[PDB]
């Protein structure tokens, strides 16, 4: 049974993809770097996609155990999510199919918030000790890569129906998150997904820009300062996160690095900040480089799937 | 003892007559539905508001209860909101006594939540069971309202601040209402109220849309999103919400539906999202028509008043 | 020992200073008045800093564990607030002095949150009880004192990165600072710190305004009407605030009244709600005249130093 959470490798890698793709008429050789992270995104998706559905056939009970658990739920929101960031690739090539994996993978990732994100309000089932990073994954992550995905297909106002719904649910959920965070120490076994918190200002940025044309405005300039605050915070942090060693799970920084790398791009486009767009675009693809490599190591020794 | 949740019947009325209102000059007919609902929701208000005078001078110690308990002090609000709102509708005939009922429950709602929202900080009597829906009342939905009748007026920037504290006093509450919601069952005798949570993202941009000349620009699309989210939650939910069966309280769900419908005016005549403004728009009225013949029937049995 | 809260008095004073410079244009007396307020704030500015060098050396202990307490950390955080703000006042003399004291309290603060809220996140150490309004110094109010002095050297990019960090900051923290408030009582020798309550709104709409040219638009009247409707929410809850008695710690409340002086020049200027900023900047500088009355009091018996 494949773990849910290795669908983040996919996501990181195809939203770099879609970094260096904005790159493109500035530097031609960047399209090369964009079409090959962007296949081998592709390939690992459809692999873990195979293996996902392997799962559902063969080990249901596992899927239904992880869908109704208050923690757990969330990270099949990546399935959805892939989905999409594989279909705005794809769209260079080939714009009816990349259309399908958009519609398939923005009715997938609504319907499951509206079943089981609002099933949460029910009471009973969550707990405070719930309290987790993962949940931005189903409810803000979700709708951005909708409202950038359906944005790339024309559908900009559509696209500001999704991207309200998850800047507001990033609002509402994050206050209750770093109290928790403050209050409780989240078990080592968690907490490599504190790298999910560097995620939303930069994933909300980045969907804004793909709306908004790549108009670089106030609220661009104020997402991307809580996003910086937010990245010294857990580069700070970062001695405590990999307290037990390094692990596959720090695939949950790629997000929010990925998005770096993307708003970083408009930003440049725009000249607003070159000089931290370069510096923030050079960064996250190293760290991204660092994961590739440390997973490479991984499989080099048989300790990648369980 | 005039139950004060009550006054969330004319409420709802009394919005829904402001919707249609905002259509006459795309439909003509829109006026006469308009100017029945608003007879309608005023008639019942006056007929609230004498019941209520009537308890202040014969039951004094229910509404000193009501008042000081840290979850129904809440539904007071809903008297001076429906001032204002049939204050709104009023002003199509005689602006003098529109702006006299607009001024008294600004007012009023203002010194309301001066003297009691902020009583709560001293701590000790509010506790975490108290986090309840019905807080949005004096909370936000006082503010937007006397931010949209303020506007109606000509008052466009102090319309602005009554809106500004409103919106962000949602943003400030919500989160810990969800978390709350999340981890605590809802008790079923207090579940209908959860129709509220329906109410902020659409109070707000209909509030909004009031004060800026009905531009629907980012924000009112941003909201526009989040209100749906919510909507499709609480669509999802229904069936829990009413597990014990259909009471009047389900009149919490109108405040949300009643702003549905006037926002979706707004968004029709800006010729954004039309298909969504006219599937709202007909979805509001729809249902807040079964509520009114829900509401008929339990007159019809004797089972309305206490 | 200087107690470190201290700071708040050049605080308010400074950015009194800094209100009355931005009325010099429209009644040239003003400059006067504000240079008399700056020439005082930096002379307690200078003499608190030396006090404090002193405690470094002699009374590092008591240093150390103010910075590990989970609660009084952020008291530190006024003397890289206050160094930003002599330099804005030393700005109209010498531009050069005024940098480097802007630039060593933005490292000064950045470093100080980077190194000290994050930490909080490990868990274990700040408690419920530690969720107190002094949280708003390092985490909000530090942004936007950066963004303001970095806009005055004519970064405005940068300075709307730390814009962002402090509102989005103060949005995140504000929810379960009042679900605290309204559940826990606040204990009597703490209380005066809900005067910090005041400064959120004020001190973010005075950056905006900072950054933004002083155009006084949309977000910016949003701002003052939360911010008024916090004040209100104050003033009932006053009487109860100095149940135990006037103290020194009423300076809590400068910060806010400071920035709505501020602000209030703005909106002057700009002719939005005149009358309000008049009444805004008559009420702030009576109230911190009283503060400064009760100071001198309390200096002219031996009840100032500890
Ligand atoms: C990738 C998405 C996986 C979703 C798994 C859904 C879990 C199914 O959930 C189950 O539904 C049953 C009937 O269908 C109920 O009787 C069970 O109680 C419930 O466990
Ligand atoms: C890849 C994500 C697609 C969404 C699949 C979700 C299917 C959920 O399945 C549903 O579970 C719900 C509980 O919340 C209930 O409707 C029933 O339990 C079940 O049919
Ligand atoms: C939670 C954070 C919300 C931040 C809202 C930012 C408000 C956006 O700001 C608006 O942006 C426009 C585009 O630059 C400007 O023209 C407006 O004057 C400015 O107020
Ligand atoms: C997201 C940031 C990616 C953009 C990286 C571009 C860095 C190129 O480097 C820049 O090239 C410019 C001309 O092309 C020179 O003028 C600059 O000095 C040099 O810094
Ligand atoms: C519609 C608004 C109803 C408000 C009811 C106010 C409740 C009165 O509150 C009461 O004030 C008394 C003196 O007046 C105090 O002595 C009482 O302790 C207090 O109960
Ligand atoms: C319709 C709403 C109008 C506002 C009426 C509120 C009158 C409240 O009444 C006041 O209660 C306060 C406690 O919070 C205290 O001032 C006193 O208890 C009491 O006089
Ligand atoms: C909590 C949610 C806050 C959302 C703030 C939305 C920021 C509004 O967005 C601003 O709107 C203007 C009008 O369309 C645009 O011109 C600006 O460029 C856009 O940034
Ligand atoms: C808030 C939404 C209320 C508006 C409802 C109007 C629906 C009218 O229906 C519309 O009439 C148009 C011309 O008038 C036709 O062009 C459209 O095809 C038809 O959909
Ligand atoms: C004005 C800023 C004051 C900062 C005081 C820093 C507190 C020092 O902190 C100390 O660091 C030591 C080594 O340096 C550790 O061994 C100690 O455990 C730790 O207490
Ligand atoms: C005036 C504010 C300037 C910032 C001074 C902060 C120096 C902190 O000092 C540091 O404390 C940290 C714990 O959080 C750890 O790095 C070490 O304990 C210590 O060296
Ligand atoms: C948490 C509070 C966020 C409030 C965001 C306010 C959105 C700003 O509003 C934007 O301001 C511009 C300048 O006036 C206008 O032109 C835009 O149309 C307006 O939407
Ligand atoms: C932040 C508010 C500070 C501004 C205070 C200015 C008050 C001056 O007072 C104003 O003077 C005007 C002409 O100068 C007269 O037209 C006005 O009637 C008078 O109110």
């Amino acid at each position: 049974p494949l773990p849910t959470g290795y669908f983040g490798i996919p996501l990181g890698l195809a939203a770099l993809s879609l970094a260096w793709f904005h790159l493109e008429n500035l530097f031609p050789a960047a399209r090369m770097v964009s079409d090959v992270l962007g296949i081998v995104a592709s390939a690992v998706w459809i692999l873990f996609i195979l293996m996902y559905a392997y799962k559902l056939r063969y080990y249901f009970e596992e899927v239904r155990a992880e869908y109704h658990s208050p923690v757990r739920f969330s990270f099949i929101a990546l399935i959805p999510i892939t989905t999409m960031l594989v279909g705005d690739i794809l769209y260079r090539w080939n714009p009816l199919i990349a259309e399908v994996l958009i519609w398939i993978g923005t009715i997938g990732q609504l319907l499951f918030s509206t079943l089981r994100v609002s099933e949460l309000w029910q009471g009973g089932v969550f707990e405070q000790k719930s309290t987790h990073p993962s949940f931005y994954l189903p409810a803000v992550a979700a709708n951005f890569t909708s409202a950038s995905s359906l944005a790339l297909l024309g559908y900009h106002d559509l696209g500001y129906l999704f991207f309200g719904a998850g800047m507001i649910a990033w609002i509402i959920f994050e206050p209750v998150l770093l109290q928790h965070l403050r209050i409780s120490s989240l078990e080592p076994q968690f907490r490599a997904t504190m790298g999910i918190v560097l995620a939303p200002a930069f994933v909300c940025v980045s969907a804004y820009l793909s709306i908004n044309h790549g108009e670089v405005d106030t609220l661009a300039k104020i997402l991307w300062g809580y996003g910086f605050l937010q990245l010294f915070f857990l580069l700070r942090l970062f001695p405590w996160i990999v307290e037990k060693g390094l692990n596959i799970g720090l695939w949950a920084f790629s997000v929010g690095l990925a998005s770096m790398a993307n708003s970083a791009t408009a930003f440049y486009h725009g000249n607003v900040l070159q000089g931290v767009s370069i510096f923030a675009f050079v960064f996250s693809n190293v760290m991204i480089g660092l994961l590739v490599l440390m997973t490479i190591y991984k499989l080099t020794k048989g300790q990648f799937f369980l």
